[PDB]
């Protein structure tokens, strides 16, 4: 049974709600986003009318195999009719095709549905400057104040640096980058050409990212590992076990392994700056673990509902236990009385 925090009151919509069979009263199935906690559900037997972003919509037909009749993709930044209420989709700054949307309900309401977002002050000037939101949907992944993390372009220039650094020191070292789902190709992508190589891959993953619109991406990537000093592998493979296996494979190229794993927040966070951040090392083989977000931190989350200054709050992470719950309504409480809203 569908929870009440992904139904849209007034409206025949469900929002990331693959899970629950047949949601009665269900008219139009929409997706966020092309991360599997929020399609879980999806497959070439869906019949029912699902509304997406066309780098979604792309995702959808060649990796699930969900028919074409039933995909409908809109533009972004766009007023759209769907089922005979006004949508908008908007860039959520979160993984490719991932969108926010609004809904303006037949008696006024207008309603922001988040999705999975790294909130920014660019999106102070997207068509949400121009009117009310009475609700907010809000992706509360981070919503407390240890939450620290920093800019994904502080990020990518630590990891630039670091493998340029390693490469000029030794040519024969390989660097080697962890993915599990899409979001997050910045990293591999600005190492890649910081080095003169392409990025190589498996053919499963080359056929997902040929799904995403990236610009030039045939000069970016391939399947020939062999040309490429920059290989992608499975999460589960980045650990010292994983990476010796890998390094045999590669028939004597290469004597040394650089490794990325791409997490979110941890710990690691709340005394570390960015700059001072080592490795975890076993002879040849280091591991970097670095904090690249596709959510808000608790900050950008502040200051974008400061600014928005919605009526009621609905979150949709962490509502599972009384106490996160709990936590949440006071952080909102506080927001509201500082900001005067
Ligand atoms: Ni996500």
């Amino acid at each position: 049974t569908c929870p009440f925090y992904k139904k849209i009151p007034g409206t025949g919509f469900t929002v990331d709600a693959f899970q629950y069979g047949v949601v009665e009263g269900c008219t139009a199935y929409f997706l966020t986003h092309f991360h599997s906690d929020h399609y879980a559900g999806l497959s070439k037997h869906f019949t029912f009318p699902v509304y997406c972003s066309e780098i979604t919509g792309n995702l959808l037909k060649n990796k699930l195999h969900v028919q074409e009749q039933y995909i409908h993709p809109l533009p972004l930044d766009t007023e759209c009719i769907v089922n005979g209420v006004k949508v908008v989709l908007l860039d959520a700054n979160h993984c490719p095709g991932a969108v926010m949307i609004l809904f303006y309900l037949p008696n006024g309401t207008v309603i922001l549905h988040t999705g999975d977002f790294r909130a920014d002050p660019s999106m102070e000037r997207s068509l949400l400057a121009d009117q009310k939101v009475h609700m907010l949907y809000l992706d509360t992944t981070y919503c407390s104040p240890e939450y620290t993390f920093p800019s994904q372009q502080e990020v990518i220039r630590f990891a630039i640096n670091t493998a340029f650094e390693a490469v000029t020191l030794n040519p024969h070292a390989l660097v080697v980058c962890g993915t599990y789902s899409i979001g997050k190709e910045k990293v591999f992508l600005a190492i890649a050409d910081v080095l003169g190589s392409k990025v190589g891959m498996s053919q499963e993953k080359y056929k997902t990212l040929q799904c995403l619109n990236i610009p030039e991406i045939n000069s970016l990537i391939t399947t020939d590992m062999c040309s490429s000093l920059v290989h992608l592998l499975p999460m589960m493979q980045i650990n010292f076990k994983g990476l010796q296996s890998h390094l045999k494979k590669c028939g004597g190229k290469y004597n040394q392994i650089l490794a990325f794993r791409p997490t979110g927040w941890t710990h690691s966070n709340k005394f570390t700056r960015i700059a001072d951040v080592i490795p975890q090392t076993k002879g040849n083989i280091s591991i970097y673990g670095i904090p690249y977000s596709e959510h808000s931190s608790y900050l950008e989350m502040k200051r974008f509902v400061q600014w928005l200054k919605p009526q009621k709050i609905i979150p949709t992470v962490n509502v599972g236990t009384w106490k996160s719950r709990s936590t949440m309504e006071k952080y909102f409480r506080e927001w509201k009385l500082e900001a005067g809203y």
